[PDB]
């Protein structure tokens, strides 16, 4: 008989259905309810768990037909935890526009045309075949569908409970079941001994939420868990002084940055917007608070991007001599700026902004924090300066530079932000564009021009830490979820 699984968690998903629970304690359970028609294999080849290998999941085969069209082949016999058989009516339900991406769906799922490309009806030709395609140009179809937008729903069960009751009771194909949900607690999921694939290797698997790091540092040293998550580079030394505990860590394809309320005169044009950019001394950051085991990305620019991650690129400018220069070029009278942030929900949100404080005053430039309480909701008229982070879900550089700084999107249409027209220009056509020298060109080009215009200022890409029983075989991958296919094993 097999162990049971517990890992002592940060929190739980508002949702369990695939997209209302997508946030940073979700991925680690859908992932474990549901499967992908693609799915990315983070250990191909022998990668430390941050390979970008797409690899063919539900779907038994594919081929793309044309510039925005994919013609999938699906497994045929693989059954729903209910017992219903997975078929190309619930693929082209997942995709359709009475699902995701429609007028009346968003308003259920709200991030389903967000996190979508600019999908067409999909085409159920048999069974076990559909056609997912797009209304424009796109060579990004499988990406998204190796995203966590892909996991495949049963159409008539989630029709009759629908995305707000399905998140509650949730029914995939994946190799854990759900058992039961005690709001803001914990999930028990039980093996799914009918998984098309490998056999899951635990007999339950609980996230069981502790919101203080510490507690479940001494959970994992008493054996009230096995694995826990959410730590930072300081908690490092205690656990790794047991012999018997051990610390996992990995870089997430995540992005802290702060950004600006462009809608306010003084960030109303880039002037001031780039002389808080150039004062910010990333390293020193990074070497005081997150024992530099946090890095610095040479641009909007990450090696999970693929085709369209550029290793020559140089990193961003730090220049006391601009930034002052700036300073005074913006007429800036020395009245206090506010920087919000919900205390430390970011990780080291709180002292990053205490050493920039210094940085900016160093400048000429007054900043004082705006420590808001949870539960707070400041309206967008009271922010200057605010702290956010971007989770860089595509194995591409069209998130997040594109999807959240594009056009008509809530950076430029919320937050004002008048971006230049090549910036928008460039932005539609790297999304129908195939990768080559022109796609790997407009994205340097949108970097520098996001450089130039600072509508954000781009901090460093988080260390995330996991801790762990030696006797239990499980590392993470660079993303916010866990992944146990292939890499679950009891000693």
């Amino acid at each position: 008989d097999r162990r049971a699984l517990r890992i002592g968690v940060n929190g739980l998903p508002p949702s369990l259905e695939p997209i209302n629970g997508i946030s940073n304690t979700g991925p680690r359970i859908i992932n474990q309810i549901f499967d992908a028609l693609i799915r990315r294999d983070y250990f191909a080849d022998g990668a430390k768990g941050n390979n970008i290998k797409l690899v063919p999941a539900l779907a038994e085969s594919f081929e793309r037909i044309d510039d925005k069209s994919i013609r999938f082949k699906l497994r045929q016999g693989v059954k729903f935890h209910n017992g219903a058989e997975m078929t190309a009516e619930d693929v082209a339900f997942t995709f359709s526009s009475e699902r995701l991406w429609g007028d009346e769906a968003i308003k259920t799922v709200p991030n389903g045309r967000n996190f979508s490309p600019n999908w067409d009806e999909p085409v159920v030709e048999d069974k076990y075949t559909v056609v997912l395609r797009t209304k424009t140009p796109s060579y990004l179809i499988e990406k998204y569908l190796g995203s966590w937008l892909g996991p495949i729903v049963p159409k008539e069960y989630y029709k009759s409970l629908g995305a707000v009751a399905f998140g509650n009771k949730p029914i995939g194909t994946g190799p854990y079941k759900f058992r039961e949900l005690v709001a803001n607690d914990h999930v028990t999921l039980e093996a799914n001994d009918g998984y098309w694939g490998d056999k899951p290797t635990a007999s339950t698997i609980t996230y069981q939420v502790v919101a203080e790091p510490a507690t479940r540092v001494a959970g994992l040293i008493s054996g009230e868990y096995d694995i826990i998550t959410t730590l930072t580079p300081d908690d490092m030394a205690l656990v790794d002084g047991y012999s018997d505990l051990e610390t996992r860590g990995t870089l997430i394809e995540n992005l802290h940055m702060f950004t600006f309320n462009m809608n306010q005169p003084i960030f109303q044009n880039k002037t001031l917007r780039r002389a808080l950019a150039l004062a910010v001394n990333r390293p020193l950051i990074v070497e005081a608070l997150w024992k530099n085991k946090a890095s610095i990305p040479n641009g909007f620019n990450f090696p999970h991007y693929g085709a369209t991650y550029d290793p020559k690129r140089k990193p961003m400018e730090f220049n006391l001599k601009e930034a002052k220069r700036l300073v005074k070029e913006s007429g800036y009278d020395g009245t206090p700026i506010t920087y919000h942030t919900m205390g430390n929900y970011y990780a080291n949100a709180v002292p990053a902004l205490m050493m920039m404080i210094e940085m900016w005053k160093a400048a000429g430039i007054t900043v004082v924090p705006k420590i808001f309480a949870p539960g707070t909701t400041p309206k967008d008229s009271d922010i200057l300066i605010r702290n956010w982070s971007n989770g860089q879900w595509l194995t591409d550089g069209l998130t997040t530079m594109v999807s959240e700084f594009g056009p008509g999107r809530g950076v430029q249409k919320r937050w004002g932000w008048k971006a230049p027209a090549e910036f928008n220009n460039l932005c539609d056509q790297v999304a129908q564009l195939k990768d080559g020298e022109e796609r790997s060109a407009a994205f340097n080009r949108l970097r520098d021009i996001f450089e130039d215009e600072a509508p954000a200022v781009l901090m460093y890409q988080p260390y995330d830490v996991y801790a762990a029983r030696k006797d239990v075989q499980w590392s993470p991958v660079s993303f916010e979820t866990m992944e146990f296919r292939g890499n679950l094993n009891f000693k």
